[PDB]
């Protein structure tokens, strides 16, 4: 059959994978919705013309016995109590980040997923998907640089809003580079360093941007990753990996070249909606296709989840303190490994 | 509802569209199928596990009333054949390349679908929904580089097999630069020659390979393309559009780079059926999305269906001729335009 | 000591070649020159600050015991009197381009310097000495891409002035493609054809720009040169040669690369003089180092003169033909092997 | 006249020298030589065929009437005593690194060249005369991507020899980006700190490879500067400056690119003498023109050499402490503005 997918939270980030589900990929449809916002949740079933119950609130849709997952895309401060809920009447269940607000939290999901014997959580780590990393990490299991030692990583943004401030640099910015890394190379995170360079003319007062992290791995890797959210000049997502016998870095997305008034160019994008649409596409299909063909998930895990919370409150004192800071990880249970 | 879609020929382009519209894409279902061997095509239904009927030909196939579209995927000298009798029936129809074997078949097909008032026929030129050959068309219809005046192309392949002729140099592979580069252009070929250089070690004795193609349009632009089917190295699509004012050029391929044992280096691709697979998801989701919702199909036509063959029949002639040759092309009807 | 140069005609290119022995290279000093106009040699003489002799024609300066070696730098049909002239007083001699205006002027000068039993004319084709031509050079005589089978190149410039008409295309334009590419491949020309697309917007009414020249050689290479003077985006020379295993490509001249406004971008030249300026001045600094170490000149001889102006001529008939034209030339002799 | 160099140590860097002024520049000529070993400065003087009187010490040289200028070739700890002795004999002086082993050395050079009222020391920082850098230097002067922000940088070599020492990754290697950073970017030092990634299994035992440092000028750029001289791969340098709308990249030196088996790739180099040849010939050849034309010398300067002294010794100490060091410069004079 298809998949039956209900969905917590009908905002832009939950129509998007409604409309990836409805009208992108395979084996899978929307049955259930439910939003904070009532009539919200019916505008969205109509127009994306839905066969699918409204619901009041996540319980009611999760006791719905024609529910086999769940995408919980509300307010980030509410996917814990969505994702709880959902291991609870077992059903499968993919989480946007975050998992939880707190390390803490993102414990509460790991404890109550192991007990079930077989992994329902997915989180919404998408760069994993993305055709780059993909061969980043084929390339470094087949060992062709050897080990790692360094990485040298930027994350650029040609401008943010008003509202945006210094910790979302990390919080919402950064988190992504923090999924992606440990997971390429393999290893822990062991403590991260903030340094601030002079202010750019583009950021408004209250922000500090750019900024440098440096994170270091149990095992040595030393990671310097840039983060520049008004950079100007377009949406760019750059990483190299320097290993004893040689370096790999990921490309540039695709773009025909011109050569026009003297210069020979490719083009940067400007949004970063239009730099990982497939990756976000293979993430939910690979969802979809994991559940039905193994009866479990198999992206990043509630204890992807669970670093990335502990990695990011880091990050956050680190950004305060101007000290080194520690990443206080416990043991990852073999349940993940 | 599903579009639901009936294949006539299911041999290896048979299934890997039935594979990718029942496990890929979105909006359609596999409801009937028909081969010459009825035992393949029960074959099929078993390993791709369709709720489909086995029809004996493809008049009883086109006789179900609960079937709305079909692809055509048989051997190619058949195809002509199904596509007349799915117009008639007033079916949808996806034919792979060829639409028919000469310029006089393509017209029977386009003289009875140009009494249905409507689109129906979709030929299976994919590099049109090439990511990179979009960026082109997309650059050339904003006037980037003015007019367009040249364009040198290349299509080289590592190596053939046994079976492959001279001829199949332009009938099985340049066909595609033949459909694409008109499409860009937007004008219509005049004449074509061909040059044979000194004949690689790699190629068999009875292939000339490699091949140059001049081509000449009505409007005077200049087509060089190279083919080199048995170039070693890998598969390897290249294009370059030079305009009055600026060059557009089609990109590499994703690949990340590589610093090892003193050369700095990206992929290139051993797998024709690696270089294309994306622009193969769009065309069929385009056929399906176009149908669904303006009751017409919009990608290439029968018309360049028609092109095809009298431009492909035209460089035979000029490659035992030594010849400049013409292209002998009928007025594109309103209906096509 | 310094090798004692002559100045044989002291318009632009022999003032920069007066400049770069005088103040770049080493080695060598300017002892004489002569113009036709010799209010001019004076002012040279003074403006580069030279103890130097002005005589009143080249049969002076040619008989001065104290001049080794000269500069043919005039008025490029007076070439081929000066280089006779200096074969028979036995002194060394770089010419400028061309050699001579003929085939038969070109036999002229190779029959006299036979005769001497050692080479004394250097002609100047400095795109030999360009790094990124040494480096094609080197990797196809090391066989890196088995036998090439095809050439594609291009000579583009930005614009022209009212003068330059379609025949300086090939004679002063395409020329230095003529002797680069038989010596990278070791391969003689046999035929050429010239083909017209749509006249840019860019070109003067009187003039046929962009064009193709298809050069096939003796052993089976085929050369596609697109020569276009009024490409508006910069001076651009781009060379690829196809092998049986693999491709090589002259590189861009070096460039910081730019991320800014949306696009990736590296510098294209706009001024040809930009572009070889490293070729000339090691051209002359070789003509020089040969001179002193091995007595003979070492660079392009009148042998590579003399095919340059044969195959200019072919191509100039089949500018004005439309048809496939031979290029005749001699049995090489085993003096210039 | 030419000008009339002496030679101060006649060790390999002497040598080199030696001949690039005999054989490859403009208006300079070698006329006298001193080195410690008396017998290796006559086989020198034979070697290379000098005009050029062997004395047994630098006060002997530096009392010749004939000689204008000097080069500084000795032992790097005897640097300071010639560069002291040539000042007070009113000589120009270009000065291989280090100028003196440590900041107190390099100040009492500064302090007696202050008093001669003109420039008469050139430091050997040859990488401000590479052309990428010089490309880097006019984009940052023209404003091209605003204030810089960031710089990334590294130098990586493929192997070190067994007396390769952990300083020497600063003393000897670093040293060059200490000091064309700066001059780059028109700013000061402040401070440093030393990163120890995970050991290279390319590195011996002794040595700590690789490192990041980290320095932040006075102004707040931030550099993060990866040293890895066991890279395996080639030696590399590369640089990124990310200004507040745009980023600058130094290019890969100039490559013929090659297609071949799988593979799309450009050359590294393997020997650091083949990277900066060119700076080399263009920094002694500034050294002679600017004393000729303008009676002082233009290149870096003293006041450099005590800021590399400075940086360096800063960074030796950040090895060891793992703290964040200070660099303490006194105030620029006006002399060196
Ligand atoms: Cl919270
Ligand atoms: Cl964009
Ligand atoms: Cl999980
Ligand atoms: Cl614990
Ligand atoms: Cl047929
Ligand atoms: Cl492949
Ligand atoms: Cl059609
Ligand atoms: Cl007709
Ligand atoms: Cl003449
Ligand atoms: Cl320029
Ligand atoms: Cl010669
Ligand atoms: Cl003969
Ligand atoms: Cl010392
Ligand atoms: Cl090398
Ligand atoms: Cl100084
Ligand atoms: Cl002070
Ligand atoms: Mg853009
Ligand atoms: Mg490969
Ligand atoms: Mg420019
Ligand atoms: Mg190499």
């Amino acid at each position: 059959m298809s998949l039956r997918i209900g969905v917590i939270g009908t905002g832009a980030i939950g129509k998007e994978h409604i409309n990836r589900i409805t009208n992108k990929l395979s084996g899978a449809e929307i049955v259930a919705v439910t939003d904070v916002n009532q009539e919200a949740a019916q505008k969205v079933v109509e127009q994306y013309q839905l066969n699918a119950t409204v619901y009041p609130n996540d319980d009611s849709l999760l006791a719905d016995e024609n529910v086999d997952a769940v995408l919980v895309t509300s307010w980030g401060p509410a996917h814990e109590s969505s994702v709880l809920k959902a291991i609870k009447a077992q059903k499968y269940v993919f989480c946007e980040k975050p998992l939880a607000t707190t390390a803490e939290g993102c414990m509460r999901i790991v404890e109550e997923e192991i007990k079930v014997g077989k992994r329902l959580v997915q989180v919404g780590f998408m760069r994993r998907y993305d055709s780059g990393y993909v061969q980043l990490k084929e390339a470094l299991d087949n060992h062709v640089i050897g080990e790692p030692l360094m990485i040298h990583c930027a994350h650029r943004n040609p401008t943010v809003g008003d509202n945006y401030t210094t910790d979302m640099a990390v919080v919402d910015t950064l988190v992504h580079e923090i999924d992606v890394l440990h997971w390429l190379v393999n290893d822990d995170y062991e403590s991260v360093q903030v340094i601030y360079p002079k202010k750019s003319k583009n950021a408004l007062p209250h922000l500090k941007d750019p900024q440098i992290v440096v994170i270091e791995t149990k095992g040595g890797i030393v990671i310097n990753a840039e983060i520049y959210v008004n950079c100007k000049y377009g949406y760019d997502i750059q990483c190299e990996i320097v290993g004893e016998d040689g370096i790999i870095k990921l490309p540039e997305p695709s773009s025909i070249s011109l050569r026009k008034e003297g210069r020979f160019s490719t083009d940067i994008l400007m949004d970063w909606q239009r730099r990982f649409v497939a990756a976000y596409d293979v993430e939910i299909q690979d969802f979809i296709d994991s559940i039905q063909k193994k009866g479990e998930v198999s992206g990043p895990t509630a204890w992807d989840g669970y670093i990335a919370a502990v990695t990011t409150d880091a990050c956050v004192k680190a950004q305060e303190s101007g000290q080194k800071e520690k990443v206080e990880l416990k043991e990852k249970p073999e349940f993940y490994q």
